[PDB]
């Protein structure tokens, strides 16, 4: 009968009585009422709103002149212009300088009860020092730095000393390929590198000092490869250009001042992949990006000084950067780094590892949820008595799991928040707001402070008015955490985003919003799919299929599958062809079947 038909008598879930009961602290709105006259005049007057927002929440060496020039068509915008200020000054010094044995990181290593807890003041010395090796070796402001790293406390180490002396950080994966190291490397022209001898993931060994060492083959920019000694083994050594990062640091002083940034200066890359194949490095500025971080981290997820904050995904990856990094310590709370997976050494990890540390908000993808799921409700029993909001990101959180997710994970006791965003977004756009907005399973709820979502007519562009509505998912306005450029190429930037519909922010993504203004996500309407939790092109398999001598047109479509029009062993080909996608992006993207 309705239009959006996921919305058909789903019913509105209330917050929880006992999420305020338990609390430990006093709520950052005082309920829908505030969230509305907040949100009305972020819309009406953004100019006042983001102003007092970014000066309640982001420390300026100087302050800013104003809030917001250019416009989505022009795409020329720019947030907090005249100000100055660092980002490891925001998310380090000023909490050390209050507070400096306060835990800012857990780190939680594959092997459960090892890992340790470091604290803000044991975390700027990281910072400084890591900082000054970079210096030393001649990296200024202004140069990209190429970070291929697990989920150790060191990649924050290494993301936060680029911000301090205004390098710009380009975090791989440590998943992918060599070539896709290689490609992203150079795109953006880095000519340093920080790395690890291996990783351990899973009771698992990634050999990464051996891909970086294929990859910088074809990167003859990159003259220093600082090497973390994560598992002590052999690995190959190139003399004069790879460097030991425990014999660098404790060369230099344990403090570096913060270099000052302007608030559009370039704070990092983060390559996605684009439905071209073509992997896109979009560039996120300063001040806009870390005051919409620190805003979602304080009003979606509820973050007070005191929590203690678990988000399981990767800092190769957009949530790994605004919500492992980012919001977490721009608040002053503790974040944690978990380097193993949701299954080692059972599937109780998870919360195993909420339980030790007295997690407070942990935040997930819906892929981790299912394979949990399957795994059997026997592997979950632990109190976590402090678990007050669960997150949700990648995709809509389904009713079957968003159950199992509320009953059997947060015992009926936690705020779910099923965020809606993406790399381009900066931070969230589209989500309820923890302990505060009335949720839908299956439904990321109502927009944001400054995001103005509109439904548009996919073939004819028209705004379509109105409740129980669906179409093309548009903003109307800038937002200060908007990805300001694709790095290296502004054309692509304009007409992927800003010259499809004139006027509007592309998303990419169908929505429908049901009688109530409650938002629903469709997913993409372009060749980007989704699969167990990594945003793939299938113009890019589609070309590593097509890299194969026997392969002439290759065809892939979304679970991603390939259908190759080719040859006497067709059993031994289907491997062959595998390990082409393996060699071209990495294991996570091979195909579930090679079809001929």
């Amino acid at each position: 009968l309705p239009v959006v038909v996921e919305a058909h008598q789903v019913d509105t879930f209330d917050v929880p009585g006992v999420f305020y009961e338990n609390h430990p602290h006093e709520p950052h709105l005082s309920g829908m009422n505030e969230y509305n006259q907040l949100y009305q005049q972020s819309i009406n007057d953004p100019d006042t709103f983001w102003a007092r927002m970014a000066r309640d929440l982001i420390t300026f060496e100087k302050d800013f002149d104003k809030t917001h020039i250019g416009t989505l068509e022009g795409g020329d915008n720019a947030w907090f212009v005249g100000g100055r200020l660092n980002a490891s000054f925001n998310c380090v010094d000023r909490h050390a300088m209050r507070d400096p044995n306060k835990v800012a990181i857990i780190y939680e290593a594959d092997e459960p009860g090892h890992g340790r807890s470091i604290t803000y003041a044991e975390l700027l010395k990281e910072v400084s020092r890591l900082a000054w090796v970079m210096k030393s070796q001649g990296v200024r402001k202004g140069d990209t730095v190429a970070i291929y790293l697990p989920m150790i406390p060191e990649a924050i180490f290494a993301l936060l000393a680029c911000a301090r002396i205004g390098a710009i950080h380009s975090v791989v994966f440590a998943g992918f390929s060599s070539d896709s190291l290689r490609d992203r490397t150079l795109d953006a022209r880095s000519k340093f590198i920080i790395t690890t001898d291996e990783g351990k993931r899973g009771g698992k060994v990634i050999g990464t000092k051996k891909i970086v060492d294929e990859a910088l083959k074809q990167c003859p920019d990159v003259t220093n490869c600082l090497v973390f000694k994560r598992t002590g083994a052999d690995v190959p050594w190139t003399k004069g250009r790879d460097l030991w990062w425990h014999e660098e640091v404790d060369k230099y002083p344990n403090y570096l001042p913060a270099e000052s940034m302007d608030s559009e200066d370039p704070l990092f890359l983060l390559y996605t992949s684009g439905s071209t194949g073509k992997p896109k490095g979009v560039m996120h500025t300063t001040a806009g990006y870390l005051v919409g971080a620190a805003a979602t981290g304080k009003y979606v997820f509820d973050i007070h000084p005191a929590d203690r904050f678990f988000c399981g995904g990767d800092v190769g990856w957009i949530t790994g950067h605004t919500y492992v990094v980012y919001a977490p310590l721009l608040l002053g709370c503790t974040t944690v780094v978990f380097e193993s997976t949701p299954a080692y050494p059972n599937f109780s990890r998870y919360w195993d590892v909420i339980e030790k540390h007295k997690v407070t908000q942990f935040y997930v993808a819906p892929t981790a949820l299912r394979l949990l799921k399957r795994a059997g409700d026997h592997h979950i029993n632990h109190e976590m008595k402090d678990l007050r909001i669960l997150g949700s990101v990648g995709e809509p959180i389904a009713a079957e799991v968003w159950k199992w997710y509320h009953e059997v994970v947060g015992k009926r006791q936690a705020h779910i928040v099923d965020t809606y965003w993406q790399t381009e977004t900066g931070s969230h756009v589209i989500t309820p707001l923890g302990g505060i907005t009335p949720t839908k399973p299956g439904s990321a709820s109502l927009p944001f402070f400054g995001i103005d979502p509109v439904i548009l007519d996919p073939v004819t562009g028209a705004e379509i008015p109105g409740n129980d509505v669906e179409g093309i998912l548009a903003f109307r306005k800038p937002w200060p955490s908007m990805a300001r450029t694709v790095w290296g190429d502004h054309k692509r930037y304009m007409d992927t985003y800003l010259n499809v519909y004139k006027g509007f922010y592309f998303t990419g993504d169908g929505a429908g919003r049901d009688h109530e203004g409650y938002y629903w996500i469709r997913g993409r309407v372009d060749d980007v799919v989704n699969v167990s939790g990594h945003r793939l092109s299938t113009a890019e398999i589609e070309a590593a299929l097509i890299e194969h001598h026997c392969v002439a047109e290759a065809a892939v479509v979304g679970a991603v599958h390939a259908f190759v029009a080719l040859n006497d062993n067709r059993e031994q080909l289907q491997k062959e062809l595998i390990m082409q996608v393996r060699k071209s992006i990495g294991p996570f993207a091979a195909p579930k079947v090679v079809f001929v």
